[PDB]
């Protein structure tokens, strides 16, 4: 069974694990990948109920279960706090234009 489902996409909390800590120790040193700058802080524009705090931070989690390094960053995400605590995985997968929806 899978932990987060993200459209199609199935996920394990390993698979969250993994993709988090990337992207958190990116954002410690303070370096970014991908033409489109992750990881960066996430808004919540979505108006998500969080439990954790912010601020957040937004990185793709690929379904080739491999880290993400620069190409393409697909339609999921992990959201992370400073903390370094998972606030949510989400996706574009089923949300209109350029919105996000919470993964089931
Ligand atoms: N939908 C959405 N996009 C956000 C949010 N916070 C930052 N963004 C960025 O705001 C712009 C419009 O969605 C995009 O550059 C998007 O980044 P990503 O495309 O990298 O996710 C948020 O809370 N929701
Ligand atoms: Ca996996
Ligand atoms: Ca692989």
């Amino acid at each position: 069974a899978c932990d987060y489902t993200c459209g199609s996409n199935c996920y394990s909390s390993s698979d969250c694990s993994t993709a988090q800590a990337a992207g958190y120790k990116l954002h410690e040193d303070g370096e970014t990948v991908g033409s489109n700058s992750y990881p960066h802080k996430y808004n919540n524009y979505e108006g998500f109920d969080f439990s954790v705090s912010s601020p957040y931070y937004e990185w793709p989690i690929l379904s080739s279960g491999d880290v993400y390094s620069g190409g393409s960053p697909g339609a999921d995400r992990v959201v992370f706090n400073e903390n370094n605590q998972l606030a949510g995985v989400i996706t574009h997968t089923g949300a209109s234009g350029n919105n996000f929806v919470e993964c089931t």
